[PDB]
């Protein structure tokens, strides 16, 4: 029964990197005792990410080990720290070390590195890993001292070669009782073994299991090109996120606030941009503490920017527009905004936000800052879809890939603050990180690589984690791919691609309340129901689009109305077919008019078929009235599109058999009445101005 | 200027026949002075209708003329009387006689009769008639005496030959100044000249014009086979019927009544026979004075006769049924009934009435008797058609023909009492005529000729006029030709052939009042109208016909109802298609339901299309209810066919959105409600008995 107080973990760290700090938390979770070598020093160990090196680790260990050269009572484990997490206790570790019968147990690995020719000198192992890895080892302090004291090489000579040569000395191997952890009982090196490692869950703890060997490793080493797979595992192992605990290092449940540089990017035609700009004024962060930079690459959006710039300029403490005439690429524009923050010591946080990011959570900026990370993005998804502003995994050549937990995250079955290889569209970056760790100008530019990926790789290459919070609902992602801007009002056509935003803009704000009851729907005449349907903006834009087309009806035009046996009852009008809006209006019918009708006429069921959908214009100088008639419809929908009094004078609809008149219609409100038999009706004369009406003959 | 007081008309008449009396009225109209020879005597003049004869006329004239043998101051005209009418005044006659320059002017005619060989001895006339006719002549009494005194022949030698021989004596012709009225200036003989004679009308008088010669004859002689054309002209000339006077010899404007023998004849299957028998009880003639004979040749009608015979027997003073088992032909049956009257001196009038005669005028029998004719028929027509119970003219071989005034009579543009060659279906014949003038038994039988024609020819052969009154509305003629008796209730199928009777029997007695307003139509629930439609007899017979078929619906049966999205909402029922009544019911829809709907829903128009027309049966032991649903119809018609309380217990129809229930439906009344959208409805459970309902989904 070895005493855990006789175990000492020694690692090397020249800076307190996120990886190093991640290592310590996993150590502190299990009450390990950790000595860190090298914390102030310059790394002279070479480019371990690109080649051989790391001898400086040994040189430092050798010096440290002179204290313990005679301490047979002490067990020491050496591990890297940037790319290591601990998954089990000192008790289970010492139990396993004893069971190995070794005096110094090195980790094992699939590759004979860095001299592939030496493989033949290694003992033949069966199904186990055959070669030594210096990223982790454990043994008596005396034995370890007898190995490392032999170090006499350059700081950038390779440490693993050095240990390999001593391991392959057969007399030394036998005399000192050196061994390798062939079956990853203690040490799990990820390189060459990704398909052997899976997460093993418990109530308040997560581990890894090697499925090749059915073991539960103590130490997870993301050596070589497996740092990002280790990032993934470190989100869980050992207490990153547990089924019963939730995340462990998150802010969980939520006086001058830091000064923020808010940069808005508009790099494609984007729907609902006026709405986005108006939202900037509502973000719950003191505007004297925010300075706004907006890059617009779209001539399409210049009027939209101009309309709201007076308000933005009055709102924030400083504003700057970079417009299409500067001919900046998105890469150059994002480098510029970020560098404007970098070069201002007063810029404490940098907040990048693309025009397709809809932030429903007004406290987003505060929430992200309070998480206190170098880089953190709020999770944003396409409504009801799996597409989102991050990636959970990378392909072998650093392209897109789907992590095994991606759906769990997007669906918020697992919520927390995740270490992911790619984020986009919104993120908050610490000013000091820009100054001290990513000082270059070419963050997004410099290669043919697309900027959004260049950005993420810049941070990954420095070992800066890219964090992603799905801890709260933050907002959504607008669809922008096939946005048709060849309309007077393109957002009218957005009904299929952005239905949630389309409804917020164009459906009446009180529709849903009226659909749910609450005494809003009225019945002005027998079986004629009256409810709010269209917002004023929808009315205005639809009329506008109609006049912009301009081809109103005239003589010899025929509608589906029935009067006086067989006569011709026409209106001056434009059908949806003509302006290319029929599919759109039919969707509004299926989605919003169908369910209201079924609720007002219990027992009736509808798919909201309608062949005749047209806007009617009334004027005293062309066609001011519409004589008594019936409609070819089961029911008729009649929506007012402008204001009685303001835009026209004169009455509206009259139902003759009920001697009931709808005078004073309401803009955006719709009448619902039967089309046949009972509700013979006429449109009263418009006496001044112009009357606009939207009508569909449903279920003909 | 010859003095009319010096003119004397002499004719011959052995009996005061209708023709003779007709002659006198035309004479009295113009104030002629007429001496009649032969009134008491037996006619020994032969068969003038069949051969030569008439010498007795001359013998009597010769005797008469000895008084006037020297009276040069006197002008005498001889004419027949049975077949003669006068059309002009003695003044115009004497004026024309003088203008002829003759001393004795004989009528002229187309045929050299009765010795065709004598034609060559006659003077050549141009376009005029070339030969003598003894039916009319006029001359000085001295000259006429010198001609007739030569008569010394047999009573049945031919008189016209006798005058012809004296005319063809050229010396006598010259010496006595004998002439013929070649151009019908005074005398118009009809035989051989029918196409020369037309009626010429004046305000209060009618004449004839010869169009060959452009003359206005004084004397119209229907000689030979032209008695019936003369009958026709005598209806008008001279004061029979005038444009401003109407008829002249009619009863125009209307204490034991004569005893009548009423004979009813049923010689084919006849629709609405129960109704006809019931009508017999309503004829406004004291039933103690009527004795009823009914011949039925139809086993089809035996139950109908049996049902009402108790009532008939109690009503009239004596009744007699002759039924199918006696195997009488209609001819033998009509001979029998008529002979029962003939042989009863107490039978003062005989009234024959066929089963297809609908007498709407209850005072018919009185009206006909008060006209005081030997034989008289009320005018009866097919509703709205030209077909009627008389003929105005005969073909050359005594078959059917259409008189030139036939349409004027049927349409009652000319009303009066007409002398026509054929009557049928109803007529009143004087008992004394049967006894004294038509004593034979074989009136209708005896030849292959059909009885209806044999009857008329029997009377015509005796010179008895067949009179026809269109002076009042008397009734109508049922159509019987293609009556289908292969139904439990054949009169249900009579909708197309006898619509007026069908409506009186099967349409509700208060329908038309309700169609016209008058607060009968109710609106028990919003836009559900309630009106009387079917009589109780129609309800009973339709249900009966339905059960007689018996093939009610069951499982897997599908109707055009809409509920709960897509589900199966069926009834236990029989569609009209199945019992062969759909065309019928569709007509009832077009004729009675269409117009009511258009009046209750102003602005709506209908041809009353309906694919689904079915009777529903409700019972607690099969299908007692009908769950909430909509109908595939613009509007639905729902007619109750039996009595709540008497035939069933339990509620009826409920309209869910109006929380309005039609409990207690009315037998024969119909609901009218929209089929779609607003009027979701269910049929409440029938809890005792059986519920029958008639339903059509109109305008699907
Ligand atoms: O020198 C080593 O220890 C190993 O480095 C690489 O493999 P790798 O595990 O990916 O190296 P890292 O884990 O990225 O860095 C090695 C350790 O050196 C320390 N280090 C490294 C770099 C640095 O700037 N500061 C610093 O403290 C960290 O503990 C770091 O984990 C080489 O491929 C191995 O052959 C070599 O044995
Ligand atoms: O004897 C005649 O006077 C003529 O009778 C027929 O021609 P029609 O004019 O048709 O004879 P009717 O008019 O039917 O009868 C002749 C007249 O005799 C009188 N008459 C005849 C029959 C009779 O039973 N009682 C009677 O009084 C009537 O005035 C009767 O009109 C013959 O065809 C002629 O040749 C003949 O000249
Ligand atoms: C949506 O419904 C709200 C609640 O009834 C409406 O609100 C009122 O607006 C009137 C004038 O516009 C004010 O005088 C009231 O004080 C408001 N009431 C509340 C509770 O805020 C609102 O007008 C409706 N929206 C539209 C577009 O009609
Ligand atoms: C047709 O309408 C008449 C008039 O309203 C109905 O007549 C009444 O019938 C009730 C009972 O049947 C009597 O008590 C009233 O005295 C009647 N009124 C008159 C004015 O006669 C008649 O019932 C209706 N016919 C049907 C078949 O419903
Ligand atoms: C770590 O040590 C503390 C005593 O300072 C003890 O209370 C705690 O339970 C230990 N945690 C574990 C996981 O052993
Ligand atoms: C017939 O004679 C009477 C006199 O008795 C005379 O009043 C009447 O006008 C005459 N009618 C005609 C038509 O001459
Ligand atoms: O002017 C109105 O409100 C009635 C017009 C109407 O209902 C129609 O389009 O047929
Ligand atoms: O039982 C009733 O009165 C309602 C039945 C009905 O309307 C139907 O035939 O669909
Ligand atoms: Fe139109
Ligand atoms: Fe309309
Ligand atoms: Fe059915
Ligand atoms: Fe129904
Ligand atoms: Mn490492
Ligand atoms: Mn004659």
């Amino acid at each position: 029964p070895v005493n855990p107080e006789k175990l000492l973990v020694i690692t090397v760290a020249t800076a307190e990197t996120e990886g190093y700090l991640r290592f310590l938390r996993s150590a502190e979770f299990f009450n390990y005792t950790v000595r860190t070598l090298g914390l102030g020093e310059e790394w002279r160990g070479g480019d371990v990410a690109r080649t051989v090196g790391g001898g400086q680790k040994v040189r430092w260990l050798k010096k440290e080990m002179e204290k313990y050269a005679d301490r047979e009572d002490m067990i020491i484990m050496f591990v890297d720290s940037y790319d290591v997490i601990l998954a089990g206790s000192p008790t289970e570790l010492l139990k396993k070390f004893v069971q190995s019968g070794s005096r110094l147990l090195f980790s094992a690995e699939s590759f004979c590195w860095p001299e592939w020719g030496l493989a033949e000198q290694y003992p033949e192992v069966g199904t186990g890993k055959r070669f030594l890895n210096s990223g982790g080892f454990i043994g008596f302090a005396t034995t370890i001292h007898q190995i490392v004291r032999q170090w006499k090489y350059k700081d950038d000579d390779d440490d693993q070669l050095f240990y390999t040569r001593l391991y392959l000395d057969p007399g030394l191997r036998e005399k000192l009782s050196l061994n390798l952890d062939h079956k990853s009982r203690i040490f799990q090196n990820l390189n060459g073994a990704l398909d052997e490692v899976v997460l093993k869950f418990d109530r308040n703890r997560v581990r890894i299991r090697n499925v090749a060997y059915d073991t539960l490793p103590i130490v997870v080493h993301g050596n070589g090109p497996t740092k990002l797979q280790l990032n993934y595992l470190g989100n869980y192992v050992p207490n990153g996120w547990t089924p019963e605990g939730g995340c462990g290092f998150c802010n969980q449940d939520r006086q001058p606030p830091p000064r923020v540089f808010l940069a808005v990017f508009v790099e494609q035609p984007t729907p609902f941009l006026p709405r986005f700009l108006q939202r900037l004024l509502l973000l719950d962060y003191p505007p004297d503490r925010v300075t706004l930079f907006l890059h617009n690459n779209e001539v399409f959006h210049e009027p939209h920017i101009a309309d709201s710039w007076p308000q933005l300029q009055d709102h924030f403490s400083a504003v700057k527009l970079v417009g299409p005439e500067e001919a900046l690429s998105p890469g150059e524009a994002r480098d510029m905004a970020m560098d404007l923050c970098r070069q201002d010591p007063e810029c404490e946080f940098y907040f990048s936000l693309d025009a397709d990011a809809v932030l429903t959570n007004l406290q987003t900026l505060r929430i992200l800052i309070e998480e206190n990370r170098k880089v953190i993005a709020p999770m944003l998804s396409r409504h009801g879809k799996l597409w989102s502003n991050f990636w959970g995994a990378l392909s072998p050549d650093e392209y897109y890939a789907r992590s095994e937990d991606y759906v769990e995250l997007v669906q918020r079955k697992r919520v927390g603050v995740w270490n992911v290889p790619y984020i986009s569209q919104a993120y908050v970056i610490r000013g000091d990180t820009l100054r001290m760790e990513l000082p270059q100008r070419d963050v997004f530019s410099g290669s043919d690589t697309d900027p959004d990926m260049a950005f993420c790789k810049s941070f990954r290459d420095k070992g800066i984690f890219l964090h992603l919070s799905n801890q709260h609902e933050f907002g959504r992602l607008l669809a922008t791919s096939r946005y048709d801007t060849e309309h007077l009002h393109p957002d009218l056509w957005q009904i299929f691609d952005n239905p949630v935003d389309w409804k917020e803009q164009y459906i009446h704000e009180n529709y849903s309340r009226a659909l749910e009851g609450e005494g809003i729907v009225e019945q002005p005449c027998p079986d004629v129901y009256w409810f709010p349907l269209l917002s004023e903006q929808m009315c205005d834009e639809l009329v506008a689009e109609m006049e912009h087309y301009g081809q109103w009806s005239g003589g010899r035009h025929e509608d589906s109305r029935l009067a006086g046996g067989y006569e011709n009852v026409p209106t001056v009008d434009i059908h949806m077919k003509q302006v290319g809006y029929e599919d759109q209006w039919l969707q509004l019918l299926r989605t919003y008019v169908g369910p209201m009708t079924e609720s007002l006429f219990p027992g009736y069921h509808t798919k909201a078929r309608a062949v005749m959908n047209f806007v009617v214009r009334y004027r005293p100088d062309e066609q001011p009235s519409l004589r008594p008639h019936h409609d070819s419809s089961t029911f008729t929908l009649n929506v007012a599109l402008n204001h009685k009094g303001l835009d026209y004078e004169g009455g509206g609809c009259r139902f003759l058999r009920y001697d009931c008149v709808i005078s004073s219609p309401r803009k955006g409100w719709a009448l619902l009445h039967p089309g046949r038999l009972t509700h013979y009706h006429e449109g009263l004369p418009t006496t001044w101005g112009t009357r606009y009406i939207m009508v569909s003959f449903v279920d003909p």
